[PDB]
């Protein structure tokens, strides 16, 4: 210590296929608007969500209604180490469905 | 070796009225989009063909 990488630049999956992937994210949103209704054990508002739209890409919104929640942060290492766009998006709707 | 072939029959039928066979093709890619429609780690942008 203290720790020091040289690094990559940005590598980001793109968002592509919008059709079923906005589907999948409005999915996603769903499952987690109820996260966040029914769950008052976290009560986590749309202020880390809602408040990034500019970067739209569904891999952000992926991370970011993932971190939100409270499963293990192993899963939120290997969901960021995915490569694919939905498989993330499953995840954390599946990580939400099981919550 | 060398590689070398010898083509025998040029066999190759161009179906009358290509109306029908581009709406079959139609008929392909819709199919294709319905296979397209469900991938959660197949994803591709389709729009290019």
């Amino acid at each position: 210590p203290y720790l020091r990488a040289r690094g990559e630049v940005f590598s980001e999956i793109f968002p592509i296929d919008e059709a079923v992937v906005r589907v999948l994210v409005e999915e996603l949103k769903e499952a987690f608007e109820k996260y966040v209704a029914n769950h008052k054990s976290l009560r986590l508002d749309r202020y880390q969500l809602e408040a990034v739209k500019g970067t739209s890409d569904p891999a952000m919104l992926a991370d970011t209604i993932a971190y939100h929640a409270t499963w293990t942060v192993a899963e939120k290492q290997e969901i960021l180490e995915l490569t694919d766009l939905e498989a993330r998006l499953k995840k954390v709707l599946g990580l939400l469905s099981r919550d």
